[PDB]
C-alpha cells in the first residue's frame, strides 16, 4: 500500500473491478428484492455541468446504500436527445443535429464512466435513435384510432423573419426574441392529447403517493385546477339585444364557484371574442382596439396573474336572476375565450380580482359575507372577505344566515326552477398539444390522404425515419422542405398522399424512458411484460426543479395510457421524489467602454480579485445560478482532471443538503481532497503498525472506558449515518458524522491487542458507511484491511449491546 493518496492510480482500477465483477448490471431476478432508482436521463449538450455531477451523485448514493443492504439495484442511464439546441449548433458550425449529438453522447458518456456511477449501461437509451421513438410513434397511433389524440385547429405565433412557430415565452412585446419583427397570430391544425378525459383520474390518484412532497402533490392539484361551481344564466336586457343571434340574444351564461354570493353581484365580464363583445364594438372604436390589443398579446400562464388587469364598458346590461339587478357588461382582458363560457361575474367584495379591478374604475362593491363581528372596509381588501368557511350571507334575503354550503343548494335550487342554471364541475387543465414545427424531433405518424383523409401510419410500417442527413438553414424548418420525406402512398387508398412534417413535443420523450430501462431492447412492444411485471415502478426518483410540474404531470398521464393499453400495471410511476437545489458560483464583470459589463468566467481569475491575464482587477460581483448569462459556470472536467472523482463526489455532498443550494468553493473543495487524504492516511497509519486483525465482535464486558467508548460511538454513528440516507436523505450530515467517528479514534489508545481489534472494526465501518459516496478510495482501502468482497459484507450492522451503559 503507497503511503500518499493519489486517486489518478486507483480510480480506474477501482472501476474495472466493478465492471468485471457487473455488480451494477442487473437483470430480473427473482431472488432478490428490487430497488429501482431513476436519475432524470441528461440532455447530451457537449458536456457535463456541475447540476449533472451532482444530480447522479445524489442518484449514486442511494443506489449503493441499497446495494450494500442487499436490494437487487437497477441506476439506468440515458440520453433525452431530441430538441433545439442540436438544431441551432447545426445552424451554428453548419454540421447535422443527429452527428453533433452523437459526439457529445460519447464525450459524456466518458466523464459519467470516469466519476464511477454504478449504472447499469446495457440498459442505455438514445431517444433519437429509431429503436426508441418507434414506441411513442406506435402508442400515437393507437390512441389516435382510439381518439385520445386528436387533430383540431389552434393558435401559433409566426415569426415572419425567422420563418418559425415560437412559444409565448419567445415573444417579447409583441416580437419575436431573435428577429425583433412583429409576429403574427395563425391559425394551423395541430394534435392533441386528450389529457382532459383523464383529470379526475391524475387528481385523485395522487392521494396514493404517500412518500411525495405535499407541496409537490399542491402544485399537480392547482395545474389540474378541478373546481365544483355553477352555470348562470342572465338575462339579457331588452335595450342590449341589437346585433345578437341564437342563445347570445337570450341570455349571458357564466360559470362561478362562489354561487353564495351571487346576490353580491355589480358587474359582469366578457372576453374580447365573446359575441357580446362583437356587437358592442360595432360602432365603437375604443372598444375595437381593446379587442385587437387582447387577440394580439402573447402571456404565458406563468405570467398571466401578473399581467395589469384592465376593462372597458359595453353599454350592454343583463339581469341578475335572484334579484333583477341590471348589470352592465364589460370587456375584460383577464376573460379567456374558451375557458368555460367565456364570460364571468364580479363580486368585488369577496373576490380580491375584482376588489382589485372594481377599486380601479370605482365600480361597485356589495358586501354578502359576514365573518363573526369583523368591520367590513369597502376601500381595503381583508384576508376574510374571502373565507368560504366561517361565513355567513348578509345583504341576501332569503338566503341570509346560510353557509357556504347550505346557500350553494339554494341556490342552485333556485335556479333550476327558473331554468336559468344548474351546478357544473370545471377543471382549469387544458389538452396537451403535441405538435411542434421543428426538424429534430420524433416524427408523427400520419398520412395525409385527400380521399381518406388523416390516416394514421400501421404498425408494420413504424418507425417513420427522420432523415439525419439534415442540416437546418434557419429559413424554415427543413421537413417542410423535402418532398422526398413527406411525398408518399396513401396506406388506405394506395393513391399520392403526404406526410406529416411536424414533430413531436420532447417531453412525450421523457413521460415513458423510465419503463423503455426496463427492456431496452425489446423489438415487440413498448416493454416486455415480464420486465414490466418485475421492476413494477420507480421506487426513487432524482431530478431537477425546471419543468417538473408538467413533466411529473405528462409521465403520470402515459403511466396510466400504457397501463390501459395492457403494458403496465403500476398507476404511478413515481413512489419518491428528490429534487436537488442548483448550484451557484460568483459572477465577475469589467466594465465596457459602451456603458455595459464583460462577464468573465472564474476560471480567468485569482483573488488577489484580479484578472488572471493582463493582471487589471476585475469587479467581484454576486452569486447566482451557473449559466452562460454570466459566463460563471465552472466546468467539472477540469474538477476532476485537478483532485479525482472522489473529491468531487464528496464536495458535493458534503457542502449542502441535496435540496439546498450547493454555492462553489475552492476551500471547500480542497478541504474535501484533504479529509480523502486523512482518511488514507489513517488506514496506512494502522496497518504499518501491526497489519490487519480480525474485527472486534461480540461481548464487550472487560473492554476499557475508553474502548467502550469508541465503539458507542461507533455504532451510533452507524445508526446516524443509515438514518441519513436511508430516511432524512441528508448525505452532508453523514459526513460529518464519520468525521467526528474518526476524531475520537485518533484520540483513542488503539495499541492494546483488543484495542487493535476495536480499531479493525472502526476502520471497517468507515470505508463501508463512505463507500456510496466515495467508493474508489473506500473500495481500496477496504482491500488492504479485510479479503472479502466489499458488497458481500453488506452495510454496518448497528451493535445494540454498544450502546448500554
Ligand atoms: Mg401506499
Ligand atoms: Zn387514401
Amino acid at each position: 500500500m503507497q503511503e500518499h493518496y493519489q486517486p489518478a492510480a486507483i480510480e480506474p482500477a477501482a472501476q474495472k473491478k466493478w465492471d468485471d465483477a457487473r455488480i451494477s448490471n442487473v437483470s430480473e431476478d427473482a431472488s432478490k428484492p428490487k430497488y429501482y432508482c431513476l436519475s432524470m436521463f441528461p440532455y447530451p449538450s457537449g458536456k457535463l455541468h456541475m447540476g449533472h455531477v451532482r444530480n447522479y451523485t445524489i442518484g449514486d448514493v442511494l443506489s449503493r446504500f441499497k446495494l450494500l443492504n442487499g436490494f437487487n439495484v437497477m441506476q439506468p442511464m440515458g440520453w433525452d436527445a431530441f430538441g433545439m439546441p442540436a438544431e441551432n449548433a447545426a445552424m451554428k458550425n453548419n454540421v447535422a443535429p443527429a452527428a453533433w449529438t452523437y459526439d457529445n453522447i460519447e464525450y459524456m458518456k466518458t466523464q459519467l464512466k470516469s466519476l464511477g456511477f454504478a449504472v447499469d449501461w446495457e440498459r442505455e437509451v438514445a431517444t433519437c435513435k429509431p429503436e426508441y421513438y418507434r414506441w411513442e410513434q406506435w402508442l400515437f397511433t393507437k390512441l389516435f384510432e382510439k381518439g385520445i389524440v386528436y387533430r383540431k385547429n389552434g393558435t401559433v405565433n409566426w415569426d415572419p423573419v425567422d420563418q418559425t412557430v415560437l412559444a409565448n415565452g419567445q415573444v417579447i412585446d409583441g416580437r419575436g426574441w431573435r428577429s425583433g419583427a412583429l409576429i403574427e397570430k395563425r391559425e394551423i391544425p395541430m394534435y392533441y392529447f386528450k389529457i382532459t378525459d383523464y383529470a379526475e383520474e391524475l387528481l385523485n390518484d395522487l392521494d396514493k403517493l404517500e412518500h411525495w412532497p405535499e407541496q409537490v402533490k399542491t402544485m399537480q392539484r392547482n395545474w389540474i385546477g378541478k373546481s365544483r361551481g355553477m352555470t348562470v344564466r342572465f338575462a339579457v336586457s331588452d335595450d342590449s339585444k341589437q346585433g345578437l343571434e341564437g342563445d347570445y340574444a337570450k341570455f349571458l351564461q357564466v360559470y362561478t364557484t362562489r354561487p353564495d354570493t351571487l346576490m353580491g353581484a355589480t358587474y359582469v365580464a366578457v372576453a374580447a371574442e365573446h359575441p357580446l363583445a362583437t356587437a358592442a364594438a360595432a360602432d365603437k372604436p375604443e372598444l375595437q382596439a381593446f379587442i385587437a390589443e387582447c387577440k394580439a398579446g402573447s402571456v404565458a400562464e406563468a405570467d398571466m396573474a401578473t399581467m395589469e388587469k384592465k376593462g372597458v364598458p359595453t353599454g350592454r346590461y343583463v339581469v341578475n336572476p335572484l334579484n333583477g339587478d341590471k348589470l352592465e357588461v364589460w370587456i375584460a382582458n383577464y376573460v379567456l375565450w374558451g375557458y368555460g363560457d367565456g364570460a364571468v361575474m364580479a363580486v368585488p367584495a369577496h373576490d380580491e380580482r375584482d376588489f382589485e379591478f372594481a377599486a380601479k374604475y370605482n365600480l361597485p362593491k356589495k358586501q354578502v359575507i359576514a365573518v363573526g363581528d369583523n368591520a367590513f372596509d369597502a376601500n381595503r381588501w381583508q384576508e376574510w372577505y374571502g373565507d368560504k368557511e366561517n361565513g355567513v350571507l348578509v345583504n341576501s334575503g332569503d338566503l341570509d344566515g346560510l353557509d357556504f354550503q347550505t346557500a350553494f343548494d339554494a341556490v342552485a335550487a333556485k335556479l333550476q326552477s327558473q331554468g336559468a342554471g344548474e351546478p357544473k364541475t370545471q377543471y382549469r387543465l387544458r389538452d396537451w398539444g403535441i405538435s411542434r414545427q421543428r426538424y429534430w424531433g420524433c416524427p408523427i405518424p400520419i398520412v395525409h390522404c385527400e380521399k381518406c383523409g388523416n390516416v394514421p401510419v400501421p404498425a408494420d410500417q413504424l418507425p417513420v425515419v427522420l432523415p439525419e442527413n439534415v442540416v437546418p438553414d434557419g429559413m424554415g424548418s427543413p421537413l417542410a422542405k423535402m418532398p422526398e420525406f413527406y411525398e408518399t402512398s396513401c396506406p388506405c387508398c394506395g393513391g399520392a398522399a403526404k406526410r406529416e412534417t411536424d414533430t413531436m413535443d420532447t417531453f412525450i420523450e421523457s413521460s415513458w424512458y423510465f419503463f423503455r430501462y426496463m427492456s431496452p431492447k425489446f423489438s415487440d412492444g413498448m416493454v416486455s411484460a415480464e420486465s414490466a411485471k418485475y421492476w413494477g415502478a420507480v421506487d426513487q426518483y432524482i431530478g431537477g426543479i425546471e419543468h417538473a410540474i408538467l413533466h411529473l404531470l405528462y409521465a403520470r398521464f402515459f403511466t396510466k395510457l400504457m397501463r390501459d393499453e395492457g403494458l403496465v400495471n403500476v398507476d404511478e410511476p413515481f413512489e419518491r421524489l428528490l429534487t436537488q437545489g442548483m448550484v451557484v458560483c460568483e459572477t465577475y464583470y469589467r466594465e465596457n467602454d459602451k456603458g455595459g459589463k464583460d462577464w468573465i468566467n472564474p476560471a480567468d481569475v485569482e483573488l488577489t480579485a484580479v484578472l488572471k491575464a493582463d493582471g487589471l482587477p476585475v469587479v467581484i460581483s454576486g452569486t447566482e445560478k451557473m449559466s452562460k448569462s454570466k459566463n460563471n459556470g465552472v466546468d467539472p472536467q477540469e474538477l476532476i482532471n485537478a483532485y479525482g472523482a472522489d473529491t468531487a463526489r464528496l464536495f458535493m455532498m458534503f457542502a449542502a443538503p441535496p435540496e439546498q443550494s450547493l454555492e462553489w468553493s475552492d476551500s471547500g473543495v480542497e478541504g474535501a481532497h484533504r479529509f480523502l487524504r486523512r482518511l488514507w492516511r489513517t488506514v496506512y497509519e494502522y496497518l504499518k503498525q501491526g497489519g490487519a486483525v480480525k474485527a472486534f465482535a461480540g461481548n464487550q464486558d472487560g473492554l476499557s472506558k475508553e474502548l467502550k467508548d469508541l465503539r458507542h460511538k461507533l455504532h451510533s454513528t452507524t445508526a446516524k449515518v443509515s438514518d441519513d440516507y436511508g430516511r432524512r436523505q441528508q448525505f452532508n450530515t453523514a459526513i460529518a458524522a464519520v468525521m467526528e467517528l474518526l476524531n475520537q479514534y485518533d484520540k483513542t489508545d488503539t495499541g492494546s491487542e483488543q484495542g487493535r481489534a476495536v480499531a479493525q472494526e472502526v476502520l471497517e465501518a468507515a470505508v463501508r458507511l463512505l463507500w456510496p459516496i466515495v467508493p474508489h478510495i473506500c473500495e481500496t482501502l477496504w482491500s488492504e484491511l479485510n479479503g472479502a468482497k466489499l458488497w458481500e459484507a453488506g452495510w454496518p450492522t448497528v451493535d445494540e449491546a454498544a450502546l448500554v451503559k
